[PDB]
């Protein structure tokens, strides 16, 4: 009996979770958010699979999905995601990704499942933010550096309460930044593969990001929704880091999409005059704006994800260089069939 | 001289016209549009006069900040968890966003200090009727809902009168009865109905399911609608008013005309959740019933008198339910001819 | 078997409930609110009886409270109750007396008790506020003037919901105001008897109140209790008014509570300058504030419990002179007891 | 101007402060709690003092009374503060001790203020939980050990992240443990000094106990509160651990509690079949039962307040062996006066 619940199903990883536990032949449930639009883009060429009207905000509905699916893995992947707009909406974000996190355990408790669960919770890198060591590794401090941060950490250590207090197999796996095609657009891997794909097909001529020396480590979320599993298959319940180890910064990402479309991007100016230009036709294609800036900003990230090699035998398969190659060739491919988006 | 609007539910059906509609007269617009992992802009994307703000109705510190920047002349209040079949099973939520929301709203048009400078308009709704305590359905009818969405919005209601009576803010309820249009949500039984015979149209559907076809309803438009939100901020008092167009039709007669504006002649056979609509050129069922459409406690019949928006606001529908059906099945024949997946 | 979950079991209410189901035997759950000081003043005397950390805003709590008890019988009484507080806690009394009403009902479907419980809703005669008709039956519409007031009118029709969609047996008591010796002390009735046993006693001058010329149906909590348990008892789930039908001004309390102690209260002046003098030694014992009034006044309230006296055979037993005599000679040897009380 | 608004105001910490800043002149306002009941007993003969109701999940009240007082310092002390009730009321507490924060900061911003507002945040030793280091400092790693915990780790946080973001000045006070006659009666030294006091005064026998191995650091809200203004008060805002680095069993407190009504404790058994008897007259006067004990416990907390001795020049005054006295002696007085206290 293999029945999973994925909160967040409609989002980037959600989507890969429910086709990479679909061919394992689970049974998977998604809970989805009421929406005025169509909402389902990620997930509509899978419909083993049930979905259900639910929120992280709302404990009744939790408590009855729980209740009626009785799932054998739960994982928590619904949260307001974005780290710039949690500045913003600080107390929804604290609700969703911070006690909805405990609305779930709790719903677990509450449904008499204690003991049958496996329970991942998507923690995060973000929890180090002002980095306390390099690299960042499961002994690593903490130090949030936003509202989103700060909801994630609580999150984290109620899941840490909940295993200690009562027994329950739950985990954290600390992810470190994953891409893909199906990226969220506001998002900076995808802002650029987007953009530079409409360059490629004349739909656009110059797009504006913000701090192009923040450096991150990135992955693919295939690879990475692998590891989440991975986690919930071990005998004893751990947190593991989930990371490439490799560190590249945002200007990094801008280079290497635009070569992929045949462009060597030159940089001049500093700080919000620095711009991009095309070196082959003279053209300005990057500029920076002060507004995409975070108040607190995480300047670097570089996770060691030794453990996870050790104890899960897992190994990202997918490397940066392939990485921005999918996301730009994708999206070249999406913005030819529909110019509009 | 300075005329500024807010809607919440701006990317919703009746936000996108309301948009377009004050747009048209000069408006400074702001809307909340709620974060999504997923593009959900897409009934306001070809306005963008327009200023977009991340908000959720269950945030009050972004509402009280965001109304605190705008300083809006008037606001109009939809956003809302809207769907009432879904309310059953999103009860909490559904009071929190529709109810407790409203008054969130309220409460930060006072905080800012702009009681005596804000318009407010609230979307109440025929749902509040419910179990119809009179026909047809006019301002002094009682109340009597039957759902959690229906509950909520009765809550929405009072509380506006609360803050008219108490602060003397100039804040109305619409009582709106059904309206409908192209860019309706695709699980509304009109919408649902539309692009379904339209899919049946171009060969990529054979057959769908619904629920209670004997329910009967007050159809009208959502652009002829935004229009009396409007109309209700410019009366010089602050009243509560009916909307809608007095004439009543069932889901089955809903079903049979869409299906005529594809050459169809739809005829039932059998009871309850046997029941089939069948086309009699063809032979060929289209129709069947399923229960879990259904909703525990129905509302079987609306039917509004709007006699007093005629009077004060000189309001009138204009499109009348035999064309919203046409200009519907019309509409979704061609978005599903240039998409299959749309 | 008989066990009654009381929420609002530290109010006036809950505790002469508490009572009076103890003495049928009932085993009794109360949910309790954590304090930083006492607050089981009213209850204390009776620890059959078993008392539950709570709170009607946790839907955890309530789950595996209702859970664990498995009621027969739920008395719905936790509110944010006073009116003039609901202006300046809007929000918080939406979220106690609205939607607590509704995650109560939830934890009764949740736990698969909707076919075993009856459920006692506190609605409340401030439903009618701006009165639509004189006297109030069950049929008058309502009409809410406050915060407070639309609060209670969607736990109302949340409970009509869950009796018309679930077949609950879920019933409103549409109760007229009721007070007693352990009535909040900020509440009109209890204000004036509190004050007037100070004056007796020398311990104050003067106090000041708002609208004196406020009208009133009321009577006694211990009564009313009683009509709540015969409304569960009825074969069919039905709302009902209880009430006195007979009305009394405010002024007249003050006029009624001053005699009890040996003085002739006479008014002179208007509005905000009306002061109520003794006529025995000519001194000044009430004014009137304008921060004691309310923005949207509930001005006449009188109920028709017709219906409750024919279906239930209740009849209220204190009348508004007994309950006056009541409260003013309790105060006075509250307050002689202990001057801080 | 020195305005000051106080959550909290009505509990033990909130009533020391509250004397000590009206002291200095001060004007002081409070946010207290709607009650059924009387819940002013710790600040009554306090009325320079304004109180407004409020509550710390309702946004829009906390915004509208730091919009009207303007404050020039804030003191968070408002929580669901009981770590063995917050494992039955996880949400609540999360909403109020981690959100309720959150409101409060972004209130602060809303408003305007964040460039004029000092504002004092309650945070607390049990941050630590599983200690990472003996004794505990600035430094130490957290590590949470229940739903209070893991709030208040949330709380701390986001305060820093409004310090960090938008350069308010926001301070973490990471109080240990400190108590006082005030404190609330169901944390274990009031709890010991209460019922010693009625064993003394023939009112009570026996009582039971949870953990009696558990370590504390212990000192007096008076001094702590002092502390608290202080922190305001610096140039720069710094978080400072406060303590007495002095470590003490509760069973100790049970055996100097005794002594001070002339009793000497000899305990007989093992775990939750132990039992305090009196060696003088042979009478069990305490027991062990294991519903106080907690599912994950903190057992041993020790502060290192070196950081606050330097910059602040703060010292605690009353030492564990006078705390002890002036509770047991302050509820002989207090119990013999009223037996009902
Ligand atoms: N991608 C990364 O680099 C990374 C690294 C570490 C951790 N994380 C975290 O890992 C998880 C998955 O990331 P992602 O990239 O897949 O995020 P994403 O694409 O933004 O997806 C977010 C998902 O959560 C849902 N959601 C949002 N608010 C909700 C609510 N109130 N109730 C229920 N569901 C709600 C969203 O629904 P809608 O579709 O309705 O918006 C969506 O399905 C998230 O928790 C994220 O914070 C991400
Ligand atoms: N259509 C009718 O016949 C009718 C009749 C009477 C009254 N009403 C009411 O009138 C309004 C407009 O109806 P409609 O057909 O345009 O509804 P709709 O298409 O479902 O639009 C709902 C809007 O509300 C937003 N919303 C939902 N939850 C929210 C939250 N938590 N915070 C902020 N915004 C949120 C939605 O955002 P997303 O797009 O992100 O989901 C959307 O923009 C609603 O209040 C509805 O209940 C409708
Ligand atoms: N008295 C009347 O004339 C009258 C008439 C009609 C209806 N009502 C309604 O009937 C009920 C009983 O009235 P009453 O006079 O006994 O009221 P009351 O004395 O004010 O008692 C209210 C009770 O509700 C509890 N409570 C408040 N907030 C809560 C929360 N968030 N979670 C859980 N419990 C909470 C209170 O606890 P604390 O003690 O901790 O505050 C108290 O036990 C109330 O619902 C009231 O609104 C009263
Ligand atoms: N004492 C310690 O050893 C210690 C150490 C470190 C930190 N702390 C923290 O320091 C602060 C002061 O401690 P204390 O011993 O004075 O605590 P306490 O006596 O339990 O006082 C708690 C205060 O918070 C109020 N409160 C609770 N929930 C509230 C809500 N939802 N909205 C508004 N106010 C609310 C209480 O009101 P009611 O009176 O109505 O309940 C009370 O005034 C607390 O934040 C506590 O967690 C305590
Ligand atoms: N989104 C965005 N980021 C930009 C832009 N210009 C520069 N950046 C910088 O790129 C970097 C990456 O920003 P980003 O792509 O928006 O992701 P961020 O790191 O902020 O958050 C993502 O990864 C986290 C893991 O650490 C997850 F927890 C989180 O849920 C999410 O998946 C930042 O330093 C940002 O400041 C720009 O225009 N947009
Ligand atoms: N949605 C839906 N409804 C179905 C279906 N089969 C039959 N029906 C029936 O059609 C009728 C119409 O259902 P509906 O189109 O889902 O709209 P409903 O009347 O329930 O609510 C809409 O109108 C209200 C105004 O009265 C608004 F306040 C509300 O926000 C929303 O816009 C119902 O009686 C339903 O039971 C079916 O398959 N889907
Ligand atoms: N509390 C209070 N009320 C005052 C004062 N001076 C005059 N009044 C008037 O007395 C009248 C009675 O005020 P009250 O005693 O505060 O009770 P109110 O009628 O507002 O509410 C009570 O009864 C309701 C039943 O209808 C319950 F639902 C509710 O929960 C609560 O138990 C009002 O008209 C008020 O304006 C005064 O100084 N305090
Ligand atoms: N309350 C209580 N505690 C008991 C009992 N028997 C043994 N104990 C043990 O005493 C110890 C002290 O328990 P306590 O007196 O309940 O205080 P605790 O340390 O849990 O919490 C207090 O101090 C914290 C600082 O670390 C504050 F953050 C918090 O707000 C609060 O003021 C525990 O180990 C407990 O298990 C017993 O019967 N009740």
């Amino acid at each position: 009996r293999n029945v999973a619940l994925i909160t967040g199903i409609t989002g980037q990883d959600g989507s890969y979770l429910a086709e990479f536990l679909l061919e394992k032949g689970y049974e998977v449930h998604g809970i989805v958010r009421r929406s005025s639009s169509f909402n389902t883009g990620r997930i509509e060429h899978l419909y083993n699979m049930k979905l259900h009207y639910g929120d992280l905000t709302d404990s009744t509905c939790l408590v009855k999905i729980i209740n009626e699916v009785k799932p054998t893995e739960i994982y928590n992947l619904g949260a307001q995601s974005h780290v710039k707009i949690s500045f913003d909406l600080a107390e929804y974000t604290a609700d969703v990704d911070g006690v909805g996190t405990l609305r779930l355990l709790d719903a677990v408790k509450t449904c008499g499942l204690i003991n049958s669960v496996k329970f991942y919770q998507a923690s995060t890198s973000e929890l180090y933010g002002k980095v306390q060591e390099i690299p960042q590794k499961e002994t690593t401090p903490f130090y949030p550096r936003s509202p989103y941060g700060a909801a994630k950490l609580y999150a984290y250590w109620i899941v840490v309460n909940f295993r200690e207090a009562y027994n329950l197999f739950a985990v954290n796996g600390i992810l470190f930044n994953h891409e893909s095609p199906r990226r969220g657009a506001n998002f900076v891997t995808r802002k650029i593969s987007r953009s530079v794909a409409k360059i490629y097909l004349g739909q656009l001529e110059c797009f504006s990001l913000g701090n192009l020396d923040a450096k991150r480590d990135w992955g693919h979320a295939k690879d990475y929704v692998e590891a989440m599993w991975l986690m919930l298959q071990n005998d004893e319940p751990e947190d593991f880091v989930i990371a490439t180890g490799e560190v590249h910064s945002v200007r990094e990402f801008v280079e290497k999409s635009f070569l992929h479309i045949g462009k060597t991007i030159v940089w001049e100016g500093k700080n919000e005059n620095e711009v991009g230009r095309c070196k082959e036709t003279g053209k300005v294609h990057v500029t920076v704006d002060l507004k995409y800036y975070r108040p607190t900003e995480v300047d670097f990230l570089q996770g060691d994800c030794t453990k996870a090699k050790q104890k899960l035998n897992w190994k990202p398969r997918v490397a940066f260089d392939e990485l921005v190659r999918e996301m730009v060739h994708a999206d070249v491919e999406l913005m030819r069939t529909n110019p509009n988006a």
